[PDB]
């Protein structure tokens, strides 16, 4: 598909057998989700941007679904204020910047 | 040009007459950058991000060239940790994401 900047691109993914909506987001070099519970190992993790830093727990070789596509990767999970697809994500399902 | 996300989507901007390196971001609604001097009068903005907020001076209606492509619009400025070009602007130069 072709997602246009006029709105957030917000899609609807598939995370431990839960479905959040979040946001493809170019400028996140990692994936952050809202508080989740995931199988496995974690370790703890500081995470910057706008405002500062929040600490979130880093779970390793997790499965995501989005937009029919099937990736796996890290996934950090804390008190972000909206559920982001980051870098790490958006390479596997082939997505692009185009102008 | 089409931009993969294996790397940040780093690109050159031009903004005052100076060159500066940003940030493609589609997570961001608008654009930031780092503290320099611009023409005409501010309004106040509060911003949220990944850590809380920050307070930002708003300029409308400023010249910028984007990768080569020329666009003109609201340009916020403040303690941003990297300059980033927001849904704003990505609009104004015909950026899409596809996979
Ligand atoms: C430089 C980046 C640093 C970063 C790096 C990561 F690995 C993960 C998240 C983030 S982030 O801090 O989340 N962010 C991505 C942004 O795309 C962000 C996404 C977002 C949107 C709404 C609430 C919280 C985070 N938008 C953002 O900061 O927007 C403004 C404040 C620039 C307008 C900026």
């Amino acid at each position: 598909p072709q997602i246009t900047l006029w709105k957030r691109p917000l899609v609807t993914i598939k995370i431990g057998g839960q479905l959040k909506e979040a946001l493809l987001d170019t400028g996140a070099d990692d994936t952050v989700i809202e508080e989740m519970s995931l199988p496995g190992r974690w370790k703890p993790k500081m995470i910057g941007g706008i405002g500062g830093f929040i600490k979130v727990r880093q779970y390793d070789q997790i499965i995501i679904e989005i937009c029919g596509h099937k990736a796996i990767g890290t996934v950090l999970v804390g008190p972000t204020p909206v559920n982001i697809i980051g870098r790490n994500l958006l390479t596997q399902i082939g997505c692009t910047l185009n102008f």
